[PDB]
């Protein structure tokens, strides 16, 4: 197809290794520095097929795949500050303010209503999987999106670890994923983004978090976030997942908030 690249078209600048085999490289042709994951194979592939299906301003761009012979390449645009966790932890918060606070969460936002619209679903949202390039340009890392009809549930494979503190408490007990424990991950991201990159739950060791959660615990409002971002913080973490908000209504809150903080 027109995704069909050759492996000499890049070469590899620099190894980026938190996400894997990922390098920096250059699109020797326009010049263009490039990220490049390379690599089991099968799961790979599909991610290369899901990702040619991915258009938005806010999920990270495919630019082309190597996929006829191994080693197999897929390359994507690069996203020059690195993900936003360390983003946070490290601006001038003068800088990033609170309006961009909004801005960043509108924009994540946008791209999971987006997954919500084309039967997408990313279960690893967090700080970590956001990537930011000039201006506070955000956009979520999109290279382990699988196919899922919104409202349709995901079982785990037997043995599945998650990231505890981000993952929703029918995804603890019950390894049941959908696009409302994405819901649930957003609402964590969202506390991520209020507290300039604070670890959740902070202290508390991730396997007595589940029963906390039964017990209606969840993280108190961040110092200085508004009431009615910490509201829809709380309406992520409903315990029922039919009750927590949809990805649509999220971002028109959002954009609404964002647009009378410029006001
Ligand atoms: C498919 C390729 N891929 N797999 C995972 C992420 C990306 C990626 C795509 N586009 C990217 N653009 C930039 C970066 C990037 C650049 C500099 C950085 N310091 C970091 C960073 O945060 N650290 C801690 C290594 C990340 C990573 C990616």
């Amino acid at each position: 197809d027109k995704w069909e690249m050759e492996r000499t078209d890049i070469t590899m600048k620099h190894k980026l290794g938190q996400f894997g085999e990922v390098y920096e490289g250059v699109w020797k042709k326009y010049s263009l520095t490039v990220a490049v994951k390379t690599l089991e194979v099968e799961e790979f592939l599909k991610e290369a097929a899901v990702m040619k299906e991915i258009k938005h301003p806010n999920l990270v761009q495919l630019l082309g795949v190597c996929t006829r012979e191994p080693p197999f390449y897929i390359i994507t645009e690069f996203m020059t500050y690195g993900n936003l966790l360390d983003y946070l932890r490290e601006c001038n918060r003068q800088e990033v303010s609170a309006v961009v606070l909004l801005y960043m969460a509108t924009q994540i936002s946008s791209a999971m209503e987006y997954l919500e619209k084309k039967n997408f679903i990313h279960r690893d949202l967090a700080a970590r999987n956001c990537l930011v390039g000039e201006n506070h340009l955000v956009k979520v890392a999109d290279f382990g999106l699988s196919r899922l009809m919104t409202g349709d549930t995901y079982t785990a494979h037997a043995g599945a670890k998650f990231p505890i503190k981000w993952t929703a408490p029918e995804s603890l007990a019950y390894n049941k994923f959908s696009i409302k424990s994405d819901v649930w991950a957003f609402g964590v991201l969202l506390w991520e983004i209020a507290t300039y990159g604070m670890s959740p739950y902070p202290g508390i060791d991730p396997s007595q978090v589940y029963e906390l959660l039964e017990k209606d615990y969840r993280m108190e409002r961040p110092e200085g976030c508004p009431e009615k971002v910490y509201e829809l913080m709380r309406a992520c973490w409903q315990w029922n997942p039919s009750d927590r908000p949809s990805f649509a209504e999220i971002h028109q809150a959002f954009e609404t908030m964002f647009q009378e903080s410029s006001i």
